[PDB]
């Protein structure tokens, strides 16, 4: 029941899963609370305790604005925090198999949410199933989001940038010093994350301070080279200063500004974070990762291009309809409550939403590449086009470009294309296979027979969980026993990927090839 960690003893709880027993250590601190003077600074090493910490409830989530676009709707509220918001939020969770493992592979989860929001305590991140069914140890951590986690005055240690990334990294260090006490193999750690979490995992591949803290990496619908993923030192400053004006903290001494923002309450900082950008989109990362010179020593697209990353295996993939969810967060003519058939004029007005500071020619060039119809009278044409535009530009093509460039340095890479729509999905059907809705299959929620998934879904979760755990254990996401389709390596030439669905699991080649040539070779010029 009690584990001795290097900072003190922690007590866990017992959980019944699938006629077995999993041990959960929920809410173990991994750093001093970043309060007061420590607000905006890097996380600080935690002082020993001599009690027994009761890691028996999820700890506080980090301060964050909440999605209030669909109050009472489960499809949006299931992602909102489900513990108290607090600045005291640097805690982590450990799920160990019971009976205690001997030398188990560790899976470390990093949640997404645009670097502004998220919490490990979400129901779709519950690692008890993975512990039970695969005998891996699952770790997740809370890390600071928004300006409290990524406010940047570059060079200044009072607000150096990337604090939330350093939070994550301090958690990975925690696993290194402590997971062996829990039966875990620190030499066998896989990071996996989704969206901003997956872009975080991709940055830990780049950051030299993380290189000895994990073995392998899984990237779900997200990578650092996505257009929302990194903030420039320019914008980071303009946004750090805009926040200072919006709170009356404008000073001539940069360090005095920070001191001033420390005496503001978390809600005052949260309430002004949206306005630091003049034109925002539904994909607006107001305070995100930056090239700080510490966690990130150069611009990441240059490190990628020139082979400057941890050499190891990666499992990368995306969902079929990544971009549809964002259309009801602002695009004209759209609603989760009608079919959202839009017009050519409605489509064009929607590009101005998602590409605000882009030239008229750039927006015309998006329209041109995405409105050459297989049928001009199909009434869903513009509705589906804009979703693909958002999805290809923001997730699918950056994920493919990352895998391409990363594999070019001789490491095994595996790409998937998740194309199964959940049977219990509360969103409308024109939204398809939405951004974020593989996560429950990865965590094995369809395995519980008691929550109204179909049988075909339990099998698909079962296969995904096996492949995921075989990747973590053996760098190879195969399912070797049940005559499963073999998952080939992704190579720069042939570009083979695995489709994930409940019908046929197929080997295909060169995903969204025509669309990504536009986004990756042309559009970065405009
Ligand atoms: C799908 O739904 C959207 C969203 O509208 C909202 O949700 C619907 C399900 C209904 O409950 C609506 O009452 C509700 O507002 C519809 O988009 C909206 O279409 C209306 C059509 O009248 C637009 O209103 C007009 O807009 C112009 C702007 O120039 C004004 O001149 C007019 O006075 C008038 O208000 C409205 O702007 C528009 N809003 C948004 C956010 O898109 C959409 O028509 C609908 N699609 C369907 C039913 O296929
Ligand atoms: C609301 C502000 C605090 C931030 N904000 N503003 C616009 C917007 C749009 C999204 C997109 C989205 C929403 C619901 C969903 F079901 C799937 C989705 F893709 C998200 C988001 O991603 N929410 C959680 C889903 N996982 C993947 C992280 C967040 C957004
Ligand atoms: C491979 O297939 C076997 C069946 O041959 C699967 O075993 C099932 O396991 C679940 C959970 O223990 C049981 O409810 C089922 O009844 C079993 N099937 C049978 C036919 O008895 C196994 O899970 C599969 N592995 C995968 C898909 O990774
Ligand atoms: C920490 O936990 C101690 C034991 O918890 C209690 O006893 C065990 C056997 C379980 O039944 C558990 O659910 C009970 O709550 C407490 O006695 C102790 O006070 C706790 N420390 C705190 C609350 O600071
Ligand atoms: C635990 O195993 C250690 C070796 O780890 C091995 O190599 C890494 C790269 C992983 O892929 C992992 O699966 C392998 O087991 C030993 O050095 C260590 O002594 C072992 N400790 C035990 C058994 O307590
Ligand atoms: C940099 O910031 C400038 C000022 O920001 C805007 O104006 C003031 C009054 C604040 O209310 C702030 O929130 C506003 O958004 C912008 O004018 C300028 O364009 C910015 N440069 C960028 C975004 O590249
Ligand atoms: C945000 C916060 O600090 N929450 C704390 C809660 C609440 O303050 C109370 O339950 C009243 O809401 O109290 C605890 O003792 C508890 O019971 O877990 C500790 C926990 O950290
Ligand atoms: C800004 O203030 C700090 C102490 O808060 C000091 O070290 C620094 O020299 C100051 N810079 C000025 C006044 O230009």
């Amino acid at each position: 029941i009690i584990i001795a960690t290097k900072n003190g003893k922690v007590r866990g709880m017992q959980l019944t899963v699938f006629g077995g027993t999993v041990t959960a250590f929920l809410g173990i601190p991994y750093a001093q609370p970043p309060l007061g003077r420590l607000r905006f600074k890097k996380p600080q090493s935690l002082t020993k305790w001599s009690d027994i910490w009761n890691a028996t409830k999820y700890a506080n989530s980090c301060c964050q604005n909440i999605d209030q676009s669909f109050p009472g709707f489960h499809g949006s509220e299931m992602w909102n925090p489900n513990t108290d918001l607090s600045e005291d939020c640097l805690y982590l969770n450990v799920w160990i198999p019971a009976p205690k493992p001997k030398n188990a592979t560790v899976l470390i989860w990093i949640y997404g949410g645009g670097f502004q929001t998220g919490t490990s305590s979400l129901h779709v991140y519950d690692g008890k199933f993975l512990a039970r069914v695969e005998r891996v140890i699952v770790v997740s951590m809370n890390y600071r989001v928004g300006a409290l986690g990524f406010l940047a005055l570059p060079g200044n240690p009072e607000a150096p940038g990337n604090m939330g990334l350093f939070d994550q990294q301090l958690a990975l260090q925690w696993v290194q010093k402590n997971i062996a006490a829990f039966g875990g193999n620190p030499k066998s750690v896989t990071l996996f994350g989704e969206s901003a979490g997956a872009a975080s995992v991709s940055l830990h591949l780049l950051s030299p301070g993380s290189h000895s803290l994990f073995t392998r990496a899984i990237l779900q619908s997200g990578s650092f080279n996505a257009p929302w993923a990194v903030t420039s030192l320019y914008e980071a400053r303009n946004r750090t200063l805009n926040l200072a004006k919006l709170t009356g903290c404008s000073r001539e001494n940069e360090t005095e500004i920070i001191k001033c923002l420390r005496n503001k309450d978390p809600q005052e900082i949260l309430l002004n974070e949206a306005f630091v950008v003049p034109y925002g989109t539904p994909l607006s990362v107001n305070f995100g990762p930056t090239v700080d010179g510490d966690f990130l020593t150069d611009m990441p697209d240059i490190l990628l291009e020139l082979g400057q990353f941890k050499k190891t295996q990666i499992l990368v993939g995306v969902n079929k309809d990544e971009g549809t969810a964002f259309l009801v967060y602002g695009a004209p003519g759209f609603s989760k409550d009608n079919n959202s058939i839009i017009t050519r004029k409605e489509f064009q007005e929607g590009l101005k939403i998602f590409f605000p500071g882009v030239s008229e020619f750039g927006k015309e060039s998006i329209l041109f590449h995405y409105t050459d119809w297989v049928d001009d009278q199909r009434p869903e044409n513009y509705r589906e086009a804009l979703g693909d535009v958002v999805g290809d530009y923001n997730f699918i093509c950056p994920a493919l470009e990352f895998t391409k460039k990363f594999s070019e340095w001789g490491n095994n890479a595996f790409f998937y294309y998740f194309e199964h729509r959940s049977s219990k999905l509360p969103w409308p059907e024109w939204m398809g296979v939405m951004h974020g809705y593989e996560i429950e299959f990865v965590f094995g929620l369809p395995l519980e027979r008691r929550d109204q998934y179909t049988k075909a879904e339990e099998i698909l979760s079962r296969s995904i969980v096996k492949r995921w755990a075989n990747f973590a254990k053996y760098g190879n996401p195969q399912e070797t026993q049940n005559q499963s389709t073999s998952w080939p390596v992704f190579k720069s030439t042939e570009q083979k990927y695995l489709t994930l669905n409940t019908e046929s699991t197929r080997i295909m080649t060169k995903l969204r090839a025509q669309q990504c040539r536009f986004w990756t070779s042309f559009f970065p010029k405009v």
